[PDB]
């Protein structure tokens, strides 16, 4: 029933309008918006994780550095499509969180693409399949989820 | 000839005694044996990277954050073979040089590995592709690595 609650928490984010007080690009931000998302769900809800996590024969940013690693990912321009995905891929190697990452960060990539381009990501249109496995080749090279991303872009961002 | 000049400067190292004056288990003493390997051949011989890299779909440490990743490498303790494999996992990931990361980190391993448990890597018997795939996998887990090492140590360590 987690799953199921957490998307009813980020049903509430925006039809509440409380979307619009989350700091947009910044590290706090995205812990706002995991704390309003896993509230009550997860008892880490909001917090940097202590442990290491890998997925898929990836591992993420190591624990021990991952406080100054997320300093110097935040302060990664957004000026370009180019630069916010670019950020986001970052973001994602960083993975602050034990669990809800996903759903987090991609709030967090919209927000992102909505302040600085007036758009948004049609996520409807996006392809699950396809998504993972662009993310997955993220942080080697970009190309896979810029190609999947920019052509799903909507400036109905409403 | 780099690779091979690079090599006389490393025996060099040893035959000199000059090894005993590098630091052990520090990013400066890595930084030490690698100005010394590449020192007139690389002409960022000892020098932390400012631009990011990646080999065989693994990217290591953001250069952004390089710095402050060290810091915390070099803290990681040396009880163990296991948390010297651990530690070396670690510097691994981080590579810290644009190029010769490699034999530049074996020496500093091997150090870490006699100062602490009076053992040495007998590298002579290790495969190098064995070893090039245990590295490879080593961030997710560093069993085949361990596995690999473990049963190639010798305690004869001059
Ligand atoms: N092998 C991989 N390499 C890099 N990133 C990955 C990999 N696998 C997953 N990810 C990213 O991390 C997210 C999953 O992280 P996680 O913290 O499990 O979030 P989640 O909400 O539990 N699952 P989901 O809703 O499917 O994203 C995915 O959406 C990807 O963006
Ligand atoms: N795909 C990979 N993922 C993680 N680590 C790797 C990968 N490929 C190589 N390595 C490690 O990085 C080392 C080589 O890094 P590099 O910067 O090329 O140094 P090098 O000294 O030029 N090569 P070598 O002399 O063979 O060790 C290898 O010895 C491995 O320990």
């Amino acid at each position: 029933s987690i799953d199921e609650q957490s998307l009813h928490n980020a049903r509430r984010l925006f039809e509440s309008g409380d979307i619009d007080r989350i700091e947009v690009g910044t590290t706090a931000g995205l812990q706002q918006i995991h704390r309003y998302l896993f509230g009550g769900l997860y008892d880490f809800a909001g917090q940097i994780r202590e442990d290491n996590i890998s997925k898929g024969g990836f591992r993420f940013a190591n624990a021990m550095y991952l406080k100054e690693a997320l300093v110097k990912i935040e302060q990664m321009p957004e000026r370009t499509f180019e630069e916010i995905i670019a950020k986001y891929v970052e973001m994602n190697i960083a993975h602050p969180f034990l669990e809800g990452n996903g759903r987090s960060t991609r709030i967090w990539l919209d927000l992102v693409l909505k302040k600085n381009l007036k758009k948004v990501v049609n996520w409807q249109n996006v392809s699950k399949t396809l998504y993972l496995q662009a993310m997955e080749r993220s942080p080697v090279n970009d190309l896979e989820l810029r190609f999947l991303l920019k052509d799903n872009l909507t400036d109905d961002v409403d």
